[PDB]
């Protein structure tokens, strides 16, 4: 009956946050973002992007790494795949790209399980984890991995963003702050047997 | 890169409903519901059940099959297990008692994959994906399987039951409808690959 993946969470201070240069968006607003997306969709089709779920606890209680843009959104790591590349070769270099060392030292990213799937039907803010009746051409499929991390590492986080350990409970049934995706991770975490070290 | 489980799905012609003596639930209100649990957690401690989610498609649409009490309750396949009894065989005894058929001829139940973890902290309706903060001793453990049916079955179906395919669409963002664990089974069963049969 022990048909659960096992996962093993370290604590929060077993983790070093150094700083590094900014790490610009390509898009300066939200019309310039869904223009680029119309323009790529026409040359190459429908957007893949990959995005990382990495836990962390303190005294036993998980909570999982997020990204904030100064004070404004909350985004897991990840980003947009080129044409041809592997998803999981992918998602290794985005993070890389985003929380990799100053020094230039390999993280060694563990990614052994996929935790779902989202959809954006328009060149709009929607996102559904399937595709919508009469859809036959979605713009953006989103894939979302759990990330297994190491004892110990050293993350280097742009300037222009804050690493937040976020508890479960202030995700849930929080689509007004965090959006669909991040406020329906405690669902999507619950399958997994936590080991706290 | 195909970290994902792959599920088949039949068309829910493929399945024969046929019907059986109505079953009745121990509990003939929510007060005397609330009352049983805690008369039994004084004795036997944390209440744990099992549920089950069965899956078809109609023209690779996929729907969950929920058990609707007359024209109230939504309420997936499963139940309370016994103290010392296993979960995977307690919700295959379970499911056998209330889709059984009336011939007495074996379902060959397959379940390979968990798909969610909800708690109950107090004698109560609130359910989490989690246990909240302070919570030492919950009332409830509810743990959702994913369930593989054969390419043909007949399922007898209580006659106080009707057996409804709801597409994933109708579930999505309606806990008002369905309640906040069925509401959330368009999320967890993203990360599936469902090849339509
Ligand atoms: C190509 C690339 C790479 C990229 C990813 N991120 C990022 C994602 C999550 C957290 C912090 C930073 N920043 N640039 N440039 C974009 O504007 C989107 C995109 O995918
Ligand atoms: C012991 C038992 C068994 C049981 C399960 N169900 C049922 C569950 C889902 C759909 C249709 C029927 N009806 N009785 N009796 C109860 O009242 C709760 C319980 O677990
Ligand atoms: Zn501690
Ligand atoms: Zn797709
Ligand atoms: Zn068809
Ligand atoms: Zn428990």
């Amino acid at each position: 009956s022990m048909l659960e993946r096992t996962i093993n969470l370290y604590p929060l201070t077993n983790y070093t946050f150094g700083t590094k240069e900014p790490l610009y968006e390509k898009d300066s607003s939200v019309a310039a973002r869904f223009q680029r997306m119309r323009e790529e969709f026409d040359k190459i089709g429908m957007r893949r992007t990959v995005e990382g779920v990495l836990i962390v606890h303190e005294h036993r209680l998980p909570h999982v790494l997020l990204l904030q843009l100064g004070t404004t959104f909350f985004k897991l790591p990840g980003g947009e795949l080129n044409p041809g590349e592997d998803e999981v070769e992918g998602l290794k270099r985005l993070m890389t790209e985003i929380l990799g060392r100053q020094d230039g030292v390999l993280q060694d990213w563990v990614i052994d399980d996929c935790i779902g799937n989202w959809w954006r039907p328009n060149f709009e803010p929607p996102q559904y984890p399937y595709i919508p009746a009469h859809i036959t051409k979605p713009k953006e499929h989103k894939k979302l991995f759990l990330v297994q991390l190491q004892e110990k590492a050293l993350f280097a986080v742009p300037k222009n963003y804050k690493l937040v350990a976020a508890p479960l409970f202030e995700l849930y049934d929080n689509a007004p702050g965090y959006g669909p995706i991040i406020s329906s991770l405690p669902q999507l975490l619950s399958r997994f047997n936590f080991i706290y070290n």
